[PDB]
């Protein structure tokens, strides 16, 4: 069925705040319990958090010792948050996860976030000698975003993704290069005007081809990505941004993940500019968002309830901004944030927004046999075999009737 | 129960194209049997086809005769389509209708659109004395849209929504002033930009005080609404277009039909932005439309199977540009336009529209109790009565079981 074949992906910010190799394998075992197909893992945004065994890179006419680079990151990484749960993710413990995964039928998406969301990538820059990596804003310098006018800075975010995705390489099938929020602490959040703003403001001090370099930047990490055998994948907000198409064209194997329908002022491409452009869609309404630490209405944007209202009201196949047009989707991506870093990280609550995420849009989940062989098992040693595996969690239970056998 | 208790609406475009009071009870009859709640009526779309037996109007110092009205309405109307099926509803056709609807639990809600999608008016206006009612835009002159300069018609107009709301007063409930798409014609659908400009970009030739003027149109239509014991409604497009609250405020007690998200160049206020104001909000959403005589893809925007297929994939709780807020709404309608009013009409196809969105709302929609009615008459004359008169078409085969008895 076409439904069922559609990708579920759940999303982890394990960027901001650290995520031990344990908590992440009990996602991936209810992920696949709920009809998942793929884990979407951040470790680069705002924070970096997977170190690589090797680190050298290789920019600007020399070689950043991978020791250097390692103390580097992990020390930038603490200047945002020094998580006493633990600072990064090593590459045998990337390497186990993501075998555990694909043993369980779970991919694994890795995001490492650029030109934005990078505070930890520049702190790096910086210690190892990298002069002003940071965008500023008429002064009010961007402690997340990198200014695309540094050039050392460029080559050497350039390689650092390049090392990331020769690691990915054959392991997983997408990167997720992110580009969302360009200079969103710099600028209150009006980054893409501000790159775009020079070419119908001149003489005013805007970024002189803010917006053209921006594209340039992200065609190059597409390319990079792409080199690897991977798909690149990008937030949609930076995306033909104002509907605006005269600054350059973005790569058309730069999957969309569509996330925003934006807001007052931040007009963002509609997902049936970015699907007629040629960009496969992936649907991450952020009406399903949840950010750890925000519970209930009143405790802001992101909270539990607001996400899971949000799911009840918002289904799978309803994309952010879409001119009333189909829009054809690879499926849906629920997300799981972690802005305040230091806010404790619940399991029960995470589970339960994926559940209700699942149980929402039933017919796209696969129905959960464990339970089934489970039960087969616990028959003492001393139906279930022939209902067909390929329902959906909407036919559950039927499942659960045979389970309800028990007795003989 | 809450969902049940909400407003479920469809909408047909009697404004552009003539239906018949036949016609319409047919649709009414339909509407009750899927457990619609009211029908939305334009009558005043383009074309004007409901004739008061007073048609006589005062303003600019004078009064214009009834018989002269009457004669310049029919005449503008028909020089948009002279619609060979007839030309206007009668006044007696029209109380009759809502009568007719009421006795069955239908509410009607009348549209008079203005200051766009009103070519007849205008027409009627110029053959009635009155110089230059449309707007122009650098020497394109919009054939439905009238200058907001211009006093005399500004005059007449709100004076002839006045005399349509004095008739529906104590019949009906809503009132629908409509506001969309100014001047889409003369501006190739960049009217609210254009409306806006000469504030940001003064003495370039755009309309002094364009969207103020609007502004101050909008709350007095509104407030000659509310004097006649009616609540105003009016698309969304137009309300604090591109967010901006500079050029003044709208009366809160315009309920919006929230029916686009916008598109490239045309960024709405957001529903959240909206409801956030204390806008009550009807869900419009554009996904459902149904243009007649565009049946399939490619046929164009808003053929039956792209409105069927955005009925499937949003359902009644997905509001348009929401920002993945909980936007609370008063309930949802579904639109069918005639914008080629020389299409046949489709009553199979319009009701294979209006039962989708019923059976894809199910929980929304009061189940058919029409059904088990019928049955109990046809038991020769010579468990239905139990079932409490409450469930919703969720559960209509606990009903259609019930009927399945037919043998004693
Ligand atoms: C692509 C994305 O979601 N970027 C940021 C992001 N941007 O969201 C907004 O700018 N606004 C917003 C916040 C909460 C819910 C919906 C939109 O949302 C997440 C939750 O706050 C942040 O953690 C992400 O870093
Ligand atoms: C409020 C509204 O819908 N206005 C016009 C209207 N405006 O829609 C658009 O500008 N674009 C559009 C067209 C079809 C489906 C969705 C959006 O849509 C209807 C169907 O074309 C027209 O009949 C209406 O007069």
């Amino acid at each position: 069925n076409e439904k069922l074949a559609k990708k579920k992906i759940v999303s982890i910010d394990a960027g901001r705040k650290y995520f031990s190799p344990e908590q992440l394998k009990e996602i991936i075992d209810k992920a696949k319990h709920y009809g998942y197909t793929d884990l979407h893992l951040l470790v680069g945004n705002d924070g970096l958090r997977f170190m690589l065994d090797d680190m050298s890179i290789t920019a600007n006419g020399k070689t950043y010792a991978s020791d250097d680079v390692k103390r580097a990151i992990e020390k930038g990484t603490n200047d945002y948050y020094n998580d006493p749960n633990g600072n990064h993710l090593t590459e045998s413990q990337m390497t186990d996860l993501i075998n555990y995964a694909k043993d369980k039928g779970i991919g694994l998406i890795p995001t490492v976030n650029s030109p934005g969301h990078m505070d930890a990538i520049l702190n790096a820059m910086k210690e190892l000698g990298i002069q002003n990596p940071n965008f500023s804003y008429f002064g009010k310098k961007s402690a997340r975003t990198v200014d695309l006018d540094n050039e050392q800075a460029v080559a050497f975010t350039k390689a650092l993704i390049d090392k990331y995705a020769a690691y990915f390489a054959k392991k997983t099938e997408i990167f997720n290069i992110g580009l969302d929020e360009y200079a969103n602490d710099a600028t209150d959040a009006k980054g893409w005007s501000v790159l775009q703003a020079d070419k119908y403001y001149p003489n005013e001090g805007y970024p002189v081809k803010g917006y053209e370099k921006f594209i340039a930047y992200a065609n190059d990490l597409a390319r990079i990505v792409k080199s690897h055998g991977l798909k690149p994948m990008a937030f949609n907000d930076g995306i033909y941004y104002n509907s605006d198409t005269s600054f350059g064209s973005f790569d058309k194997d730069i999957i969309v993940s569509m996330w925003t329908g934006g807001w007052g002022g931040y007009d963002v491409a509609s997902s049936k500019l970015l699907a007629e452009k040629g960009h496969q869609i992936l649907n991450t309404n952020d009406a399903w968002y949840y950010v750890l630490g925000r519970n209930a209405d009143g405790q802001g944007g992101g909270n539990l309830d607001q996400g899971l209202n949000g799911i009840k009201n918002t289904p799978i196949t309803s994309v952010p901004k879409t001119e009333g047009a189909d829009i054809p989707i690879i499926g849906g991506m629920v997300a799981a944030w972690a802005d305040t870093p230091s806010a404790r990280y619940s399991p029960s609550r995470l589970f339960k927004l994926m559940r209700h995420f699942a149980n929402a849009n039933a017919e796209y989940f696969a129905a959960d046999y464990e339970s089934a062989e489970q039960a087969l098992n616990e028959v003492p040693k001393d139906a279930i075999r022939s209902l067909d595996s390929n329902l959906s969690r909407a036919q559950q239970d039927t499942i659960d009737q045979a389970i309800a056998k028990l007795q003989e």
